[PDB]
DNA sequence: CGATCGATCGATCGATCGATCGATCGATCGATCGATCGATCG
């Protein structure tokens, strides 16, 4: 499920799909998609069988309320209302919350004639003294942004942040997996104490911050994930 | 009218501080090792 649906002190429930024929490779990990499918459990506790789904078909706003975000397009102090709005709760800093605002909405993406792709996230760096809202800052936007991860630089790892291959103990097979990094593909993460983390971890950064990829070598299998973060 | 003695200037040694380099010891992050328990295939 949607880790924004999840109540804080819950891991999301995972749940098991199997796809067949043309159904297949149509979603890679870190893809939001609608699941039509028939409710059902296999063998594989005393008497718990693992639940699965045959999948039978997936997918990957009202007329009233588009009029009223036209109107609110229309609205003259459009900008300033909603720089406003980001933490009303705090005083002035009208900068921050006008670049955080630009953050929200992000960049157009384009794509060069020779294939390559231009990152269209806005990344900004908060490098000020302490005790400034500038933690408070962050966690305005987890509550703003549809897909929001919030994660610390202590309790993060390459592995946690970025994907992994792990077997899956299900259907005893390797399956590539996807971290924090992975998860807040198409939206934003929010990474506290950025200078705590180890080197490694903002290695693993630099590729997802300048390419929109995580490249994948362990045990023996090579691959490379796009992460639009 | 020469005489006593008080007060300052410059040579000049020396001694006290500044600073730079170099050697030495301690604080600290990374590489390594172990373990245990899961499956895979022999
Ligand atoms: N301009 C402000 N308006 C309102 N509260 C503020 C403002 N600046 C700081 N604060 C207070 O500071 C706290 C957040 O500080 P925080 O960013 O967590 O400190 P740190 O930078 O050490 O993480 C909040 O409790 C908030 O009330």
């Amino acid at each position: 499920e949607i880790p924004e649906l999840v109540p804080v002190g819950e891991m999301p429930r995972n749940l098991t799909m199997t796809c067949d024929r043309y159904l297949t490779n149509k979603v890679i990990p870190g893809t939001r998609v609608t699941i039509v499918g028939i409710y059902s459990i296999y063998n594989s506790g005393v008497a718990i069988r693992t639940p699965y789904i045959k999948i039978l078909g997936i997918q990957s706003f009202t007329e009233e309320e588009e009029e009223e975000f036209l109107q609110l397009s229309r609205n003259p102090k459009l900008y300033e209302i909603l720089t406003n709005s980001i933490a009303p709760s705090i005083f002035g800093n009208e900068d921050i919350k006008k670049a955080i605002v630009c953050l929200l909405m992000g960049g157009s993406k384009k794509i060069l004639p020779d294939g390559m792709r231009l990152r269209g996230d806005i990344n900004v760096l908060l490098l000020g003294d302490p005790g400034t809202a500038k933690s408070q800052l962050l966690k305005f936007v987890e509550k703003v942004s549809p897909i929001a991860v919030y994660t610390s630089g202590k309790g993060s790892s390459a592995a946690g942040l970025t994907a992994s291959v792990q077997r899956d103990p299900m259907t005893r097979e390797f399956y590539l997996e996807g971290g924090a990094m992975v998860l807040a593909d198409g939206g934003v993460v929010c990474i506290d104490e950025f200078d705590k983390m180890r080197d490694e971890d903002r290695v693993a950064i630099h590729e997802a911050m300048e390419q929109q990829t995580i490249s994948i070598a362990k045990a023996g299998i090579t691959t490379v994930l796009n992460s639009r973060t």
